[PDB]
């Protein structure tokens, strides 16, 4: 069945917009948040981070139809983007595109509050 629920809907409306979101020069800031690196690549992330999350997860979990309601989706992107804001220095741009994209998630959230 093609046809989407509110409720999926929504939750598609909410990845989408943090997913495409770009800044004034086109950089599209969830393009180094869709797939976190291997621990072989990043040993001290797996160490260091309790729970790893990274979009291309939050996708799967929504497309499996695995999120009841939206404040769950928004609680693994919250998860996503303190990681990066833990592992990450507050002056590197991760860390900075991170409060960006944190930004876009609750005004669209918000901005979904009456459908
Ligand atoms: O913190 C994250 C990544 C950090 N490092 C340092 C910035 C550059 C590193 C990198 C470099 C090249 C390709 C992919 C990732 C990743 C991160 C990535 C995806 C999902 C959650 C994250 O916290
Ligand atoms: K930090």
């Amino acid at each position: 069945s093609k046809y989407m629920t509110p409720m999926q809907q929504k939750l598609n409306e909410v990845y989408e917009a943090v997913k495409n979101y770009t800044d004034k020069r086109g950089r599209r800031l969830s393009a180094i948040f869709l797939r976190l690196p291997s621990r072989s690549e990043l040993p001290d992330y797996y160490l260091t981070i309790k729970k790893p999350m990274d979009m291309e997860k939050i996708r799967s979990h929504m497309m499996a139809n695995k999120y009841q309601d939206i404040d769950s989706m928004v609680e693994d992107f919250v998860m996503m983007f303190n990681n990066a804001c833990t592992y990450n220095e507050p002056e590197s741009l991760i860390y900075k595109d991170a409060l960006v994209l944190h930004k876009v998630l609750l005004e669209t959230r918000r901005d979904l509050e009456g459908d």
